[PDB]
């Protein structure tokens, strides 16, 4: 048994709404825009679905569905806005939100802005030794679906594109040596 930590950075690519007119959601404490940790699980647990609900699926992201219930190796936080985009857009005068007319009927959306980045932690429990390589494989895999779909609304019109970044792999608890590991980016 043991732990391992995977964080790193998630870039705003397109104007990003995830929701709660239509405010996008925010961490409680500070005000400011959050990447809820089920919207990113969601979309990373959908696409790599339909890549190949598939073992190599459900023992990564879990299921609660009837008769099969188990558990998640990789647990996701919410993505926090960095201390980096703050200090950054503060000085320059950047917007990190704005809202637009969709495309008195037309919907009043905002969205973070492109260049926001917000700081993301996974935690891979390892309940396998020998399967750790091939989920990691498939978290990279994961993660290369996303970039080349969207979080959030408006994803058809062309919204909601990220991009990870800057990640880093550490074992935080046991011994399991995850040196070798690596999400290797697009
Ligand atoms: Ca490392």
């Amino acid at each position: 048994y043991s732990k391992i930590k995977i964080s790193g950075t998630i870039e705003v690519v397109t104007g990003l709404h995830i929701g709660g007119d239509s405010p996008v959601v925010r961490d409680l404490q500070t005000k400011l825009p959050i990447i809820p940790g089920s919207s990113i699980k969601g979309k990373m647990r959908n696409l790599l679905a339909k890549h190949f609900d598939d073992e190599r699926v459900l023992r990564l992201f879990g299921s609660s569905e009837k008769g099969n219930i188990q558990r998640a190796r990789l647990q996701i936080s919410d993505a926090f806005f960095s201390e980096k985009t703050k200090e950054h857009f503060a000085q320059n005068d950047i917007a990190y939100t704005e809202t637009k007319f969709e495309n008195a009927n037309p919907r009043q959306i905002e969205r973070v802005t492109r260049g926001s980045e917000f700081d993301f932690v996974f935690i891979y429990n390892v309940d396998e030794e020998s399967q750790v390589e091939d989920d990691f494989e498939n978290i990279e895999k994961a993660i290369h679906l996303l970039e080349n779909d969207y979080l959030g609304g408006g994803g058809t019109r062309g919204n909601g594109r990220i991009q990870f970044k800057d990640t880093n792999i550490e074992t935080v608890v046991g011994e399991y040596d995850s040196t070798n590991l690596k999400i290797k980016a697009a």
